[PDB]
């Protein structure tokens, strides 16, 4: 218990959070949305096990995890707001956003309008200059880790793969997003948080087009080609030049080309003005064409409208 001293608060979450309902999950365990019973106010709890057969690779992410969660500081990353711990569960809790911006593209079975496409790609890089400030790397950017919060806010979310320390060398992160340095680092090599520069790339494509390049494929064929070949970028032409650039820029496959995210942070693509209330209004059509849905009972997506039940 030195680190559980160390870290955790000690009451009971069990009387803390009620409602429950399952949002996500992942290797760790599930994620939830929750109301925390002080304030009546909504959250999102990671219930992550450490009782499984082994609970020692377990624990020691977990408590790899909070220390890592109790050190960012920064609008564009998911805010972290304790942990508790009962019957081999630790519980990790998180601010609450209506959704990622994968569930955008699953609800409208539509790629976003490129202004939407270029809110959220901000956001996102906004946290990932930050992270890279600090020397941290998230290593898994994907549409599905980028979650939106009215007001309209967006943030990056699981830093369950994330590293403290640039360079780093170890191989993780989702197949279609990684980026060739961390491919190449199987074998014995090094990379920045260019690394996530590279994923944000993929993941404007993936934004723009519903999938990253190379989902038709499996993974590990995946792997061989995102390295050994030539790098993809978005197809369409109806694409402004602003937008292609920044795709193309993030996807520079040798390192020293690549921009790093604070360079990116003054691009065209990002700096273009838009209407202030793109995100809530994106969130709004969201939410709207979810209602719209059928027998909404029978929804996957029935998650969008949960703080109102």
């Amino acid at each position: 218990d030195p680190d559980v001293a160390e870290l955790f608060f000690k009451d009971d979450p069990e009387k803390l959070f009620s409602d429950l309902r399952e949002i996500g999950h992942g290797s760790f365990g599930a994620v939830y949305f929750a109301r925390d019973v002080r304030n009546s106010e909504v959250v999102a709890i990671k219930k992550m096990s450490y009782s499984g057969k082994q609970s020692n690779e377990k624990w020691q992410d977990i408590i790899k995890e909070v220390r890592f969660l109790q050190k960012l500081r920064h609008p564009n990353t998911i805010q972290y707001r304790g942990c508790y711990l009962r019957e081999h569960t630790a519980w990790l809790v998180m601010e609450y956003c209506l959704g990622s911006a994968s569930d955008l593209l699953e609800v409208h079975k539509k790629p976003l309008q490129e202004v939407e496409i270029a809110a959220v790609t901000h956001g996102a890089l906004q946290g990932l200059a930050y992270l890279h400030s600090h020397n941290m790397i998230h290593r898994d950017v994907k549409a599905g880790n980028i979650l939106l919060s009215e007001p309209g806010l967006v943030k990056l979310g699981d830093f369950g793969s994330a590293s403290i320390m640039a360079p780093a060398n170890s191989f993780v992160g989702t197949p279609y997003w990684m980026a060739p340095e961390v491919i190449l680092a199987m074998d014995e090599g090094q990379y920045d948080g260019k690394v996530d520069v590279w994923s944000l790339g993929i993941t404007c494509i993936e934004l723009a087009e519903r999938k990253p390049p190379l989902f038709n494929m499996n993974a590990m064929s995946a792997l061989y080609h995102i390295a050994q070949n030539e790098s993809p970028a978005l197809q369409s032409g109806h694409w402004s030049e602003y937008f292609r650039n920044f795709v193309d820029s993030c996807l520079q496959k040798i390192p020293q080309d690549r921009p790093t995210s604070e360079v990116l942070l003054k691009h065209r693509f990002v700096l273009r003005e838009r209407p202030p209330t793109v995100i809530m209004d994106l969130i709004q059509r969201t939410k709207d064409a979810v209602r719209e849905l059928d027998n909404l009972q029978y929804r996957k997506m029935k998650k969008i409208l949960f703080q109102e039940a």
